[PDB]
């Protein structure tokens, strides 16, 4: 009961992109189709996904680190409280974003990557 | 009642280094003296510290990010659980460390983040 270009597993529909776009644009592409970049909840889901991928291809997952604030720690384990700090204006530097891909090494598994690189992607639509 | 080269404030002793070393070596230097790189708990402590620093100098604080694992998130807010992942061996990349300094800018005193291996002066705090 999934749209034609989609494949069903359990009560979800999956779309394997053919285009290469950044993580943000890939998520947008999933979004307008009523989907998200793929969230892998179970081992069975990972196995189904890899049976629908091409070994010569790399795909964005719906897994990322948005970056932003670092998890600062005092050296004596005094709790760090952001609200009582004395950072100079515009400090400290924001942590950069990072994104995850699934691909095949000669097997299948995840790797981290810059979010702005063009990769293929996997969308999941809840059915 | 602090050792001679140290200054007292409340029930703590403070040492202002003259030497420039990495964060790790600065912490080690504090450690062998029975101290830590300075942890700033209160506003009065920050004010006392800045009254004992030189405006042309930058000093490591006992504040850092050890790096390591990133705080990964699923796009639909499913909790990320590291124990049920499929990362390739040696993946993902560790986040790099970062360290904090106190120094003076024209218009005044405040903290900045910095690479941990840069030589800076340092402040030690000893519990009395």
């Amino acid at each position: 009961s999934c749209p034609t270009p989609w494949t069903s597993f359990q009560s979800s529909c999956y779309f394997i992109s053919t285009g290469m776009q950044s993580w943000t644009k890939s998520q947008k592409n999933c979004s307008v189709m009523g989907a998200d970049l793929v969230v892998i909840n179970t081992r069975e889901e990972q196995d189904f996904i890899i049976q629908n991928l091409k070994r010569n291809s790399s795909y964005f997952l719906g897994l990322s680190d948005p970056g932003g604030r670092r998890h600062w720690q005092w050296v004596d384990q005094t709790p760090y409280n952001e609200n009582v700090t004395f950072w100079h204006s515009g400090e400290p530097n924001n942590l950069d974003e990072r994104c995850a891909i699934i691909n095949f090494r000669s097997e299948w598994g995840w790797n981290d990557i810059h979010c702005h690189v063009p990769q293929k992607s996997i969308c999941k639509m809840k059915k």
